């Protein structure tokens, strides 16, 4: 947000983020029609109706699946590696502290 208050901490934790198994959990969307709006996830899975003719299903010509894999490799340097962030937001309202 514009009037955002809070700290933003980041630390690598590549020894903690890699598994023998593979980071193949992590998936990524690069596409949307407008900016988002402040403190908005995008979570629901509704068929994004960009265009004004459905896919109607199949493969074909302006039918691109969105979606896409990080691609995260073991020879990856020091700087690109995976860095945990955490953002600390101190709303500063009137209610009650505690």
């Amino acid at each position: 947000p514009d009037d955002f208050t809070g700290c933003v901490i980041a630390w690598n934790s590549n020894k903690l983020d890699s598994k023998p198994s593979g980071n193949y959990n992590y998936l990524y969307r690069l596409l949307r029609k407008s900016k988002l709006k402040p403190f908005e996830r995008d979570i629901s899975t509704e068929i994004y109706q960009a265009g004004n003719k459905p896919c109607n299903g199949v493969a074909g010509p302006n039918c691109y699946s969105p979606l896409q894999s990080y691609g995260f490799r073991p020879t990856y340097g020091v700087g690109h590696q995976p860095y945990r962030v955490v953002v600390l937001s101190f709303e500063l309202l009137h209610a009650p502290a505690t």
